[PDB]
């Protein structure tokens, strides 16, 4: 028998959309699943979605056979820069299949063999920068991770340097793409997204998205003017098996954006939040130092041995674990269906899967889910399939996992390595959303152990 739906708090007409009005919109929403549970219903005027935080209905709603990949309200808004690039583009568009096929061959494990060098040139930066740190200085966590995440995107996917160790304030690139990320989720909560109270919005989001623009231009500016086999050689030279055509100038454009962004915000969160779960867990970072030590005996790491950091690996799957940093993806019924057997969709509706919800069921995981316990992970093939969700689902799922997780494994391998973590200020933690979720303010000091770092 089918059962009515739990829904939060209502305002009149805007019925729930002003529990969007915050700046942690996720973190709101989780609020409501807990006090609501499994599922609820959130209605907006002209529109409703469901949002789902139990393994039972997620495990369904990945089914591909019966939802396809939806633009959330979030994406729709990030469209109108990322345009039809991979992550903004609808399954049945052609050039998310043709980029697709284009561009997978760029993160295969002999790719991913050839980007290690490179990965290696900017760790060995920010290695560099905090060994060169005076006793009385600290060092701000996400500002130097979005540093390390944007510059390796950068030489990896596109040989253009950012350069961002040689500025003291954040890259132009960075400072738009942040301004235009939270303009996409305040726009959320708008009721009426053309009153005039939003020109200045409007005027400034078109002034971010064009800094980005103008920034890919530089990019293939200096591909003409350079011999390289990239990202960016598959994207301009590479051609699809299955059309046999290459991309266009208007979706090279879509796809260097959309892998200059989702190739390295999530990442840098996930490193912040993967330091900061260690200098609160003392334990958990002595065993990840250790690994770190005895594993990279070299003067820098060597792709085979990030291979090794098993133990790092475990660390950053639980820090994706509490707080996966794209905490939300969208999905739309393909035909009319029920939902664990109690929830009757028709063709087009909406779910929201809420990941953070997702990882702490407690009837998977076990009571525990708060707690920071890399063992989880000590057999990754073991947990059941569809609980775990940091990168998404089937055939729309992250095309970048293994480089991320290479560029996060070597990273925090070299940190552990190199210096003993201090959390001086005892950092209260303070989550930013920007769509993405990443601490804001943590701070920490880095005593050097002082082992010479190897030539790049
Ligand atoms: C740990 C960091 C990362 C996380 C948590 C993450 C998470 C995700 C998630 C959840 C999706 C699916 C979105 C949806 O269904 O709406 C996704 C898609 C995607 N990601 Fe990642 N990602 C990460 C790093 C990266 C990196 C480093 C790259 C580029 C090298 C990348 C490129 C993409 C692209 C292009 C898509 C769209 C794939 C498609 O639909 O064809 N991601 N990612
Ligand atoms: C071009 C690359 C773009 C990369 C963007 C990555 C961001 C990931 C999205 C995280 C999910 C945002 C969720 C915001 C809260 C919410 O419930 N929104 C509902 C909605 O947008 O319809």
């Amino acid at each position: 028998t089918i059962k009515e739906m739990p829904q939060p708090k209502t305002f009149g007409e805007l019925k729930n959309l002003p529990l969007l009005n915050t700046d942690k919109p996720v973190q709101a929403l989780m609020k409501i699943a807990d006090e609501l549970g499994e599922i609820f219903k959130f209605e907006a005027p002209g529109r409703v979605t469901r949002y789902l935080s139990s393994q039972r209905l997620i495990k369904e709603a990945c089914d591909e056979s019966r939802f396809d990949k939806n633009l959330s309200q979030a994406l729709k808004f990030v469209r109108d820069f990322a345009g039809d690039g991979l992550f903004t583009s609808w399954t049945h568009e052609k050039n998310w299949k043709k980029a697709h096929n284009i561009l997978l061959p760029s993160f295969s494990q002999q790719a991913m063999k050839g980007y290690h060098a490179m990965m290696v040139d900017i760790a060995v930066q920010l290695v560099q920068k905090w060994e060169r740190l005076n006793a009385d200085e600290h060092i701000e966590v996400p500002e130097d991770m979005t540093r390390l995440t944007l510059d390796t995107i950068g030489l990896c996917g596109f040989n253009y340097r950012f350069n961002s160790f040689y500025r003291d304030q954040p890259h132009p690139f960075i400072t738009s793409m942040v301004r235009a990320l939270d303009e996409a989720m305040n726009k959320l909560q708008r009721a009426n997204p053309d009153d005039p109270a939003y020109d200045e919005n409007k005027r400034q989001f078109q002034e971010d998205i064009k800094v980005m623009n103008d920034l890919v231009d530089k990019i293939i500016a200096d591909r003409k003017a350079s011999q390289s086999d990239d990202l960016l050689t598959h994207m301009l030279n590479g051609k699809d098996p299955e059309t046999g055509e290459p991309l266009d100038d208007e979706n090279i454009r879509y796809q260097i954006i959309t892998f200059l962004i989702a190739g390295h915000e999530t990442t840098s969160g996930l490193l912040s939040f993967a330091l900061y779960f260690l200098v609160k867990n003392p334990h958990v970072l002595q065993k990840a130092a250790e690994e770190a030590a005895r594993v990279l005996v070299d003067p820098v790491p060597s792709y085979k041995q990030v291979k090794q950091l098993k133990y790092v690996g475990m660390v950053l799957n639980e820090a994706l674990r509490l707080w996966p940093t794209a905490p939300a993806f969208s999905l739309y019924a393909k035909e009319d269906t029920v939902l664990g057997g109690e929830y009757p969709l028709e063709k087009g509706d909406e779910l929201m899967v809420l990941i953070p919800q997702l990882h702490r069921d407690k009837t998977i995981w076990g009571d525990d889910v708060e707690e920071f316990r890399p063992e989880r992970f000590e057999n990754p093939s073991a947990i059941p399939q569809h609980a775990f969700k940091p990168f998404g689902n089937g055939q729309r799922a992250c095309i970048g996992q293994q480089f991320a997780l290479h560029e996060a494994t070597l990273v925090l391998g070299m940190m552990l390595k190199h210096f003993d973590f201090e959390d001086h200020t005892n950092y209260e933690l303070d989550i930013k959303e920007t769509l993405t979720l990443k601490p804001e303010g943590f701070v920490v000091k880095a005593k050097s152990k002082k082992i010479p770092l190897g030539g790049i």
